[PDB]
């Protein structure tokens, strides 16, 4: 068990931590005491039938829902809906590699969770603690959205809108390699120990390498070559390195960055079908708003496309974001706006 | 001096190898015994007027170019032209830091050498060893598209025709990052030893490391979601990597790459004009065809575009191909008949 100030409630923002027991995950191990974190923001109804589920993304809390997409003035609604965002497992906010109390499990021998694993998580804490068997709505991004398409195909029936936010449903060839790369890179430090670290910050190495991976492919040709980031204050394109991208990434747990990638790298909702994404896709009864960023190098339109026009009754609202898919951070003027006009829609019908 | 069975001419083709004497680098340094490796196909005829000359590209040599792009049945006919492909200095076939007989270049004392110092050079050696002054054409892929745009720019009446394939003329700044991600990777490897290793395999973690970033920006979503390399003969996507590019990169010279890759990092011929771009290709007098690879990652059509509007009598012809940038290497059935479609077009006007 170690100690990261970056992963407390004074970074990340007040949450509480509930747990589920013992949870058996798909890949073989098992998880003894499962416990989550979890942050909410709204008043549950009489009939909890106002719930909003959020899932974080990689390197990721809840921090920047709660920051950039919750609040009054826009869809996701505090006023209306009960929102809860629960942490994914090993994200270093919830029961994860460097956290855990449990010498079993604990580092580099921390099992392999999928994405399959914290649906199931979170479902039961839904039950548990709020009694919540369906869910108003299901947003979001990256990975979050991989948790979404995972909810409306495992629960098909629990789930009334869904809003996979620059994700896809099955991870293609090619997110699979470049994932490979941000690991190697973290993996190549020889500080990192082979899991087996005593402080993050022997790991500073890495997780910088693993920064500039994110600054070639996490945003798009024409964000650096038009200097968009001019807008957030920044003084040049190195200072968008140093000043911002490497200290965040440098403050995070290589361990819970490797756990998550491998997640990520194994999303696969046509498991529950043999294979068939068609077929799996076709059990979603949920109205989905497949919404997938302009410029999103390795979640490009073209793919989320494709599994959209599998998903029944779907629409498809690509947001219009030079940013690409670190868009997310709402680093845009007009991101915001386009993502509260789509959810609006989206839960009116 | 170091010794690699890859930089010799039972691998990449037979060549000469001539020198030019005592070169002043633009960034200040100075190479006293400059000699470049070049290889021709073809005779010069008598008014030395059909000779079409051929810069290599980044990790790469002549070899592609008489194995893929250079025949009797393609637009590059040795039977019409004098076809010559001259090697980049540091390449590792002409004067590299890995075969230098200089001592005080040698290795990591070896000097930064820009793209106008290559196009310096070629002037040269096709003035001293065939008296040519004149260039039917010049034809290049990515820094040899570079390379290209440096000769028309710098030499403009010394050039009739000119096809820059899937290059830009001033590098972009992503480009620069994402070829900072490359070197990084090579230069985190302990064996590299800054510069000052024994073998090119002491570097082979760092060299496998920076295959991975190729596969991941160096081709397409589509390329590895369509799973094109099969008809490569390739079994699994692993298989592409562990067979192919992998065993490829790591038999390159560190020093070789990381020379290379920071020329590639500082193309700029704005550099004549001050920084005005839009002047300098305005200086260009050759009929001009900007050929991108439509798929291309880093060096995007866009980009591209851009650039060919500013160069007066240009024609953009863009270039379909899902392999993206490593298109170059001829891995798709409709690559080569396009390129010789365009160049013939090119080589009658």
């Amino acid at each position: 068990m170690l100690d990261n100030s970056f992963y407390t409630a004074e970074v990340q923002g007040p949450y509480e931590t509930a747990s589920i027991g013992r949870l058996e995950l798909e890949e073989g191990g098992v998880i003894e005491d499962c416990w989550l974190a979890y942050a909410t923001a709204g008043t549950l109804n009489e009939d909890k039938s106002n719930a909003i589920l959020i899932p974080t993304w990689y390197s990721g809390t809840h921090q920047t829902w709660f920051q950039q997409y919750i609040g009054t003035d826009h869809a996701l609604d505090p006023s209306k809906y009960f929102i809860i965002s629960i942490n994914q497992i090993g994200n270093g906010l919830s029961v994860s590699p460097a956290n855990t109390a449990d010498d079993s499990i604990s580092m580099s021998k921390f099992p392999n969770v999928r994405i399959g694993d914290d649906v199931v998580a979170q479902d039961r804490l839904l039950r548990q603690e709020f009694g919540i068997t369906e869910l108003f709505a299901v947003v979001g991004g990256s990975m979050g959205a991989q948790q979404t398409y995972e909810w409306i195909v495992r629960f098909p029936d629990q789930v009334h809108r869904a809003a996979p936010i620059a994700g896809t449903a099955k991870n293609t060839p090619h997110d699979f390699i470049f994932t490979q790369t941000l690991n190697e890179t973290v993996e190549a430090d020889p500080g990192f120990n082979g899991g087996e670290y005593s402080s993050h910050e022997e790991v500073a190495d890495g997780l910088r390498r693993q920064s500039h991976l994110w600054a070639a492919m996490g945003f798009s040709t024409e964000f650096w070559k038009q200097e968009a980031w001019r807008r957030l204050g920044l003084e040049s394109k190195e200072s968008v390195l140093a000043d911002f991208l490497d200290p965040l990434f440098m403050s995070m747990d290589p361990n819970t960055l490797l756990n998550n990638a491998w997640k990520w790298q194994h999303g696969d909702v046509s498991r529950h079908t043999g294979g068939d994404l068609a077929a799996a896709l076709g059990r979603v009864k949920a109205k989905t708003f497949v919404m997938p960023i302009s410029e999103d190098m390795f979640f490009p339109v073209r793919d989320c496309a494709a599994e959209q026009a599998l998903i029944p009754g779907s629409e498809l609202r690509v947001i219009e974001d030079i940013a690409g898919h670190l868009g997310l951070f709402n680093v845009s003027e007009n991101y915001i706006p386009q993502i509260d006009k789509n959810l609006k829609e989206l839960f009116e019908s």
